[PDB]
């Protein structure tokens, strides 16, 4: 079928990389129907959240790459469900998803160095501000590969399952974000975003300026009556 | 008693918050209590440590909130001793705390978004400094709630201990740092807080600024005396 | 012998500090052959790595101190590798190294508050940015010192080896980044230090305009050729 699959499962969308002979590498087909499923993504307000996964058992100006969220973020969480080999664009792709699930055989790095070739991904930028910096180093300037276990350990991932499991997992990740209250999970998701490179004091003006409209809400008075009432609430996205 | 307690004890100020029929909910009196106890500590040249705890067997423009140290924070260094749910804004003024001591039993998280709120002690801004960049998203737009052991793993506290000794293991870190130069210990930390959001070559200026004045006092001669001779330095304040 | 010892062997620049009846503390003589050896290894193309390392079983305006890599950089990427003592200074100059290696009795730890003096060598800026916020607090305020293995637990080394093998896995570790692209290892680099303290968006284009020129090198076509062949590369820095 299409180089990236599309699926709508109630409040998620879900993105399926899909050359599976070709280990998912990306085609400009697949990236075409990444950039419209990003789009849908923001766009949508029936959509609370997406998964990023790949078929098959694998995974996967130039400042600005839609499709390889660089210079882009989705503006409801993105979860990646990882199986299997995700060396290269799979391991940078991961890096502009929020929420990480890895099946125990997947396998991450940035090898592009060996090869003397430079990451177009981002990785250069952000895999230092997303684990440790000594790690982020020997990664990206030895190309070591990894495995979800070390993955797991160093913070580049979130959660491990076994083999098969990791959209399973995502799916339930999912569910949680679906049933929490879209206007303060994508204000959150906001403030992160914006608030990148400040000092703090700066950081709490925005983070102030973008949460107070989340109260005014009639989903901010569902909320703590179901919490009260002890049952799901019925979030109406307003 | 009054909602959060407060006591000298030598040169360290302890703060409890005090409602423990309410889990240590934040009252009002307490925040108020909390702001005269941060002031204390500023300003007292006696005070080198501040704890803050929870009684009972519980932890707990809006820009700018002074009690949960949200655009405010403390010139000597505080400890986090916490027992038991440490959820809401337990987790967000932990955030706000330097050195963190976790009871075995104590849990934490972010779970305003799974009732449509907004945090309002600055997660959105601090979480993702903190901790991993992708386990800091999972924790905020799913709400979920983590263990002491797995709140250790991810570096969010530095310390578990069993049930009933978090203010006892935090009183022996706050012997420690009553023990160290106050002057040198104060620098430190007001480098950390000023050098927040640069490039490291900006930040080397302001670091020496800083530092150098320690170089100049009665105590950065007492201390290679004491360490000479094997014994406690006594350190003066000047 | 000299106070630093200076060994190219083959592509890697090998700089031991040498005072061993001293634990290898810093001199004049030592920092002089230091500076030297920096020099090396940025201006020598031949030099694609280097390792910094202690003798004898030990490791080790004022704003800008080359030495000690403290507003000073290495262009090529530089691994650690450190036996035994790693106290005060030995620490400091650890977070101006990319990839970090331990031997299992190595011992860490920032004590200059301890004895009312400020730490020179950046710690103050660099150590909450390379390991988490709460545990670089801890070390820093307190003046603990650590294992090997919590090191390794918090990020601040990433690889721990038995001891006396410190050096031999450092340099296992330089031969696979010196088989590598050196235009591409080099320009990662120059992207992870140019980027610090900008919001992603703003590092892209940075990112982007140092990693474009590796694509018209002649490595960058000997690369994947030699991908596809199943063999070592013969990288020749342009």
């Amino acid at each position: 079928g299409p180089d990236a699959l599309v699926e709508q499962r109630g409040h998620t969308l879900i993105v399926t990389m899909n050359r599976p002979s070709r280990r998912n590498a990306l085609s400009g087909e697949m990236m075409q129907i990444m950039v419209e499923a990003w789009d849908r993504v923001d766009n949508d307000p029936d959509i609370r959240c997406c998964i990023l996964t790949g078929a098959g058992g694998y995974f996967c100006d130039p400042s600005r790459i839609d499709a390889l969220l660089k210079g882009r973020r989705l503006k409801k969480p993105l979860i990646a469900a990882v199986e299997g080999p995700a060396i290269a664009g799979g391991t940078e792709i991961l890096q502009g998803t929020d929420i990480r699930v890895a099946a125990e055989s997947a396998k991450f790095g940035i090898s592009e160095a060996k090869w003397s070739l430079y990451p177009m991904g981002g990785s250069a930028v952000r895999l230092v501000r997303q684990i440790p910096y000594t790690v982020a180093c020997d990664l990206l300037l030895t190309g070591r590969h990894i495995t979800a276990a070390e993955a797991k350990e160093m913070g580049l991932v979130g959660h491990v399952v076994p083999d098969g499991q990791a959209l399973t997992k995502a799916l339930e990740i999912a569910e949680i974000i679906a049933a929490n209250g879209p206007l303060a999970v994508q204000a959150i998701l906001r403030t992160i975003r914006e608030t990148e490179g400040m000092h703090e004091n700066e950081a709490f003006k925005i983070d102030t300026r973008i949460g107070i409209e989340v109260f005014l809400s009639d989903d901010a008075k569902e909320g703590p009556q179901a919490f009260a009432q002890k049952r799901k609430p019925n979030f109406q996205n307003r």
